[PDB]
């Protein structure tokens, strides 16, 4: 057989997942089922469980609720910038491309990764916040101000969408391996090189999800479309982003994540 | 001396809460309007000064697709009662983070705000004003004075004398902590009609004038006739809306597609 291979691949690249990401979807869903160790999430529904939540929950106060919450966004997507850099890092072969092709690899990757992880800590009332000790409803964020309410709902219209796939972690650890070493991201030098890297990556990828998925053989093709729809919700959330900084007067922009939106 | 006692140290206090109402209800205030106007913000904000700016401002910062075929004159009538809406909402914000006002009668309460509303909304629109235009649109658009000056009776005649207003409110060179103060004066007022206990009101008002005053000599101390000026700007501001009210009344009776907000005609009642 010549199949081992990629069941070992996959195994690896599932193990660098597990290593390297705090929040997955086994554990949020423990956490948004109930079925949590300790007690339920404290829940963001208002002005005045925002400001709880701001002093028991999370380590700036003065700013509009908007803006507030807008900083711990960005403070979570750093850590989750760093945690997919040292998951890119662990993939078998991407530490063999030229350096620059890694940093494209990573500056265009990240947010599709982020917003494809993202919607494992996401139901339809909400999503998990504070390393999954609290719950912001999706309401509350709806009832913001423009532009702070628009922001967040396409992601909950996407993580609907993807989560009715029932993929597990063992899943999503390719399809972010696959987001990541992908040939079509602007100023790459080697795209040769990352075509092959993809090809090995989108094949143990398919053959999994037809193991693991045997009730629906056609996932695969389903999983390529959501790969395009988060490419669409990516560029619509680096134009909002950029709104936010033409039109909004206290809400600052963390200086890697301006560097990641520069020159998308 | 002596040092502080604990009387000065409440008056204070108040002075600060009021502030920190104002800052927490109140999106655009005096300095953020001053570093937009000053340059020192960044996107410009859009020039609205003809009809074509005006056409591509409403295309890009309202969406009113219910106005697009209306008169100028009206579209921007329209366009100013949706910012009015929403200046009276942060403003009822900000008096029930008044110190006292949720202890006043409910009835009263609203009364206050119904004929305290368009003062403070004039005597705030100043921080937003210089002498060549306005801010709009959260800061985002900027109206000349010029422009409005161009529209057709009666339309021409209603924005200039709050300009004339602002100018010599302006030349006052009071902050936000001046003005949180001068607008809860404003709204806690004793001489409003239909007060079911103006006594209550009265001992409010005592209170914040007091407060007013203290820290216009502590934050102005160069300057100590500018509480008696306030109270002169006090009146101005009475006259201003007074005269307000009639050029929307002219509006309303005489326009042929010139509607107002429903929560506007109410406040207007029997003004
Ligand atoms: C209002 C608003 C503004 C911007 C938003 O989006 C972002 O800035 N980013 C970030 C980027 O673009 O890089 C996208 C993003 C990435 C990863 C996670 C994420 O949401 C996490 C989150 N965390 C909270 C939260 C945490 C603690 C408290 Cl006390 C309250 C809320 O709320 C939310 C939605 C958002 C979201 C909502
Ligand atoms: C022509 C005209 C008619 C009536 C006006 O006055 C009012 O309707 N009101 C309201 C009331 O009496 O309740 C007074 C008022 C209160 C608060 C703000 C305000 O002006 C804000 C404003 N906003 C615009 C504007 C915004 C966006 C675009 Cl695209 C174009 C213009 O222009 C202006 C002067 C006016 C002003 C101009």
């Amino acid at each position: 057989s010549e199949t081992a291979d990629l069941k070992s691949l996959a195994k690896r690249i599932y193990e660098a997942y597990l290593k390297n990401f705090n929040m997955n979807k086994v554990k949020a869903r423990v956490i948004l089922s109930g079925k949590a160790s300790n007690n339920p999430p404290f829940v963001i529904h208002d002005m005045e469980t925002l400001c709880m939540a701001e002093k028991t929950l999370v380590a700036i106060q003065n700013k509009e609720a908007e803006v507030r919450i807008f900083h711990c966004c960005q403070c979570t997507s750093v850590e989750t910038v760093t945690e997919l850099t040292e998951f890119a890092k662990a993939i078998p072969g991407f530490a063999n491309l030229d350096l620059n092709d890694q940093v494209t690899l990573l500056k265009y990757g990240v947010y599709e990764a982020i917003f494809a992880m993202l919607s494992s800590v996401m139901n339809k009332d909400g999503m998990l916040v504070a390393y999954g000790n609290g719950f912001i409803t999706r309401e509350f964020l709806k009832s913001l101000r423009k532009p702070f309410c628009d922001i967040m709902e396409p992601k909950f219209d996407f993580a609907m969408k993807f989560n009715a796939l029932e993929l597990d972690d063992s899943d999503i650890s390719l399809f972010v391996a696959a987001i990541i070493c992908c040939g079509d991201r602007p100023g790459l030098l080697n795209v040769g090189h990352i075509e092959k890297m993809q090809e090995g990556i989108v094949h143990v990828l398919r053959l999994h999800l037809q193991s693991n998925h045997p009730d629906d053989i056609f996932l695969f093709p389903k999983l390529l479309q959501k790969m395009a729809d988060l490419r669409q919700l990516v560029t619509e959330h680096a134009q909002l982003v950029q709104i936010i900084k033409k039109t909004e007067s206290d809400a600052a922009l963390h200086p890697l994540l301006q560097e990641i939106y520069r020159d998308m």
